[PDB]
């Protein structure tokens, strides 16, 4: 069987490894495992750091980076939403002016006494 | 050296601390450390909660909040993408009408017997 | 009291559980607890997997999924930002053409000798 002493040491080493998973590690930090039922330390190299799923940052630090990313990205998305509204307002305005002008173009597309005397004269 | 008993107790306390990191803690939860090689508990105060990198939420809960944020933010981004397409369609439509009207404005910008008788008469 | 042996075993089991929280588990993985101060294993069923807050993925894997989501979503948001700029440029262009045409429509909306002789004749 494993003695109480071996169990205890394996638990302590396990705890250390989870603590590095949570809090991160860097070049030169001790990395521990169990060998001959004894804890054995060696220094983390840059290869160990690169082999870690998150480059040794630890879960807490990656989560903090995600908080910053989320807040920043939400800010850009908010700026884009407002730009969309402003653009839609302008476009509707332009849509009214193009129709008013169309109607104007349509509209502007408009294109005895004698016997007595004789007897006397005879004398 | 540290006895088996001290190793075991330090491992148990280490486990408890990682478990609080993962699952969170709140005011009044016991916080444990090792003193004189013995585990020692004290109550978490609001100062301890505030001093934690994630306010005592724990890694699981912060990750759940990130799941909700991601799903919500992706929904807004999806709404913005569709608004963009609808806006582009309308704008292209307007772009066709402004050119048709321009051409119309261009186009509408258009702006013996006698001797015998005598001898007789003599008589 | 709890013996050193019980403390050690409880620490080892605690470590295993945190390690599954961090790294994930799947159907058929051993799940351990403490019973009669002894560690006791049983196989994870699909019910256990479903009962886990993240379906047994583990914190590292959920964080990796969040990295992929963040990078992808940031890419869409970047595409939307550029589409917005291109749309705004086009709209401003159209806004200039609608005003030029308006002014054109306005402008095109334009709509003794005798006594001597007698004495002689008498002879």
């Amino acid at each position: 069987p494993p003695s109480t002493d071996e169990i205890a040491k394996a638990a302590l080493v396990g705890v250390y490894n989870n603590t590095q998973d949570i809090n991160g590690f860097k070049v030169g930090d001790t990395i521990y495992d169990i060998e001959n039922g004894q804890p054995k330390g060696r220094p983390a190299t840059e290869d160990d750091v690169k082999a870690d799923d998150f480059g040794g940052l630890g879960l807490k630090e990656v989560l903090a980076q995600h908080d910053q990313s989320l807040a920043d990205l939400t800010g850009t998305v908010e700026e884009n939403s407002e730009a969309l509204v402003k653009t839609a307002e302008v476009v509707n305005d332009i849509s009214a002016d193009v129709k008013a002008n169309t109607a104007a173009i349509r509209e502007n597309k408009a294109a005895t006494a004698n016997g007595l005397e004789t007897r006397l004269a005879d004398a």
